[PDB]
């Protein structure tokens, strides 16, 4: 009854507190490592954030098993980031193509497996008991890979300043979470690890930042917050929950094209729109912070499409 | 049922959002005017977080009528530091003096009416529940006041750097706002009213700060926290949901008294402890980062402590 939800939410805030600890105590281990390998600040971070995830949600395999797919695609985006990374130290299209391959896996374990439903959820319908569910069948696998690419796309992009991505992403996952658990859906561990992953690397990322993502890290988390959504059947949710995600590419879309299309003109000052506001004599917190507040906000919005 | 707490988190999540609206649309308009009595930055920015709550919580006092006792506090808090400030532009005593008046009224409130109980909730014993309830009666009032003093002067020595005392006040009323609707008090509206009116300000006080709050704000806040745990039965949680509250008192004592009892020898760099990291080699940053993290994570081992 609520003993079942109880001990749910107290594995799950479990889950946050361990991947903390972990996240927290091998960023000092791990950065002279990851400078050695430099050797403006070192980046390929990420491993740290996969590392702890990878740990502690290893320990709810066993009895949340909605969890694998989720892992795999992160481990799977975060593959690609290493190997980024690594040519980095020792390119879009290229980059584009090992995009392309994780999520035709994921396309594959969603239609042949019976795990999960592949209709979307509408959001301000009805939530889940009552609402509308978004079905198109033959375009499931292009609308899949259009909002995956989008998603870890605009999520690289957003991880362009100290703290940006990391602070946006611990407010997406906490959705996430409350999310998983009330409408008892498998992922919650896993969600709640990126939280308490983050919050330990947000430590260490925040203003001036002692270590860099990714790339690693930034598309691994790009697709954990597509994968997730689409275990919950949110991939509509996408859009409010990651409109800073979807204006990070969508600023770049029109800036690109509006130049070409021109004389080379411009339509913001650069972009993603991050850079546009630090030009318009913003400091590089405040859009730390605005940008999360957003989120925050956002979320709660998301949320009020559920009831 | 089901419908009565998800109509609660919905009224709840628009109190969030009413409150943001209203002090994030407050702040371009009211900080010229307070730029123009004080020729950093423009201080008395608590009256915009205090006009905002006072607005949203308005709206649900019919409804919700525990809340009155919560905004008279926060309000009243609210008048010593607006008398504090005003004799800035045109102490230490004088405001120990004031905090004693409110929180005498207070405790009439609390032990006069039977609105609610006067037991104290133990963290890790079994919840509402379960658990166990400590009680000392003759020892009520000197408890409140040496609580309530702690916890307001704690909140004010937290105000120093820029986003500081808002990210943490954030997340200890989103804590409060989670509590105060699963166990079914009656201030979730005021609660979160906090949560959204402290967003907006963070916009504009987030570094470089565009505004200062208070001494208006910081008293109001203490006292927010203080009732708040006070109409829920866990004052016994502000040690652990406030222990950055907590520390910074506690480094002034301990600086001060050892000081005096030396040579006017050291413990720590500089009190409150904030200014200690910061001559660490801590960014203004890190410093609003770590705090926020640490209350983040506190907040949640405090929910362990309800089950
Ligand atoms: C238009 C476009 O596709 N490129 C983007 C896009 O390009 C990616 O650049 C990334 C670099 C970015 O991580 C830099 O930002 C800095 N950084 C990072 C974290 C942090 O916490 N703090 C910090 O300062 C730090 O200097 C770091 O080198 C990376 O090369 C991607 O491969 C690249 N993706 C693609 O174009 C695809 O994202 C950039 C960052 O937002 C934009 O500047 C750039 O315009
Ligand atoms: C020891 C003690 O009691 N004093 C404290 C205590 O004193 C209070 O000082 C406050 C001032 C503080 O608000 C300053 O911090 C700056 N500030 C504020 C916000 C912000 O967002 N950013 C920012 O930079 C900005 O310069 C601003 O003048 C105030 O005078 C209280 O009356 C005072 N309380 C008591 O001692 C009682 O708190 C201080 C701030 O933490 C400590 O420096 C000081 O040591
Ligand atoms: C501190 C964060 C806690 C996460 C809140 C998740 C809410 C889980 O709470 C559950 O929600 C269900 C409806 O959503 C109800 O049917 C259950 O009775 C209730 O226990
Ligand atoms: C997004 C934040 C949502 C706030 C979560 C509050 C949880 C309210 O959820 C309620 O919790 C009770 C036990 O706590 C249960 O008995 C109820 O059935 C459940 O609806
Ligand atoms: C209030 C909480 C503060 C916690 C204090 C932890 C201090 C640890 C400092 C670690 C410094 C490591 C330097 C690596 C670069
Ligand atoms: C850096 C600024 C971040 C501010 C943190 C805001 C925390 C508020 C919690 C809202 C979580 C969103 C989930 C709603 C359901
Ligand atoms: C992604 C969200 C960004 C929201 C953009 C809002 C821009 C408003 C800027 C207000 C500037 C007011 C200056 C007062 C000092
Ligand atoms: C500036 C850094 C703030 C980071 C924001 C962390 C948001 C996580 C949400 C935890 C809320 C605590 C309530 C637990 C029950």
């Amino acid at each position: 009854e609520n003993l079942y939800f109880q001990s749910m939410i107290h594995e799950t805030i479990l889950a946050i507190i361990i991947a903390f600890a972990i996240s927290a105590l091998l960023c000092p281990i791990i950065i002279p490592f990851l400078h050695k390998l430099k050797f403006g600040t070192p980046t390929m971070g990420g491993l740290i954030i996969l590392s702890s995830i990878i740990i502690t949600s290893v320990f709810y395999i066993p009895s949340y098993p909605k969890i694998i797919p989720v892992l795999f695609v992160t481990v799977g985006f975060g593959i690609i980031g290493f190997l980024d990374d690594y040519i980095k130290i020792v390119k879009p299209m290229q980059k584009l193509v090992g995009q392309f391959i994780i999520t035709g896996i994921f396309a594959w374990y969603l239609l042949n497996s019976g795990e999960v439903g592949t209709d979307m959820l509408i959001p301000f319908t009805g939530g889940f008991d009552g609402g509308s569910f978004l079905s198109l069948g033959i375009f499931f696998v292009p609308a899949l890979f259009f909002i995956m690419l989008g998603t870890d796309n605009g999520v690289n992009f957003t991880d362009g300043l100290d703290g940006l991505c990391t602070s946006v992403t611990i407010l997406v996952a906490t959705f996430l979470t409350i999310v998983a658990i009330g409408e008892d859906m498998g992922i919650s561990p896993i969600t709640g690890a990126v939280v308490g992953s983050l919050l330990g690397f947000l430590l260490f990322n925040v203003y001036p930042a002692k270590v860099f993502m990714g790339d690693t890290g930034s598309l691994a988390l790009g697709g954990f917050v597509a994968a997730s959504c689409y275990m919950m059947r949110m991939p509509l949710f996408i859009p409010v929950i990651g409109l800073i995600y979807l204006v990070e590419v969508l600023s770049v879309i029109i800036q690109v094209t509006y130049f070409k299309r021109t004389g080379g003109k411009r339509i913001f000052k650069m972009a993603p729109i991050h850079h546009h506001f630090e030009l318009c004599g913003w400091s590089e917190t405040r859009v730390v912070a605005v940008f999360a507040i957003v989120t925050a906000i956002l979320c709660m919005v998301a949320y009020l499409g559920l009831g």
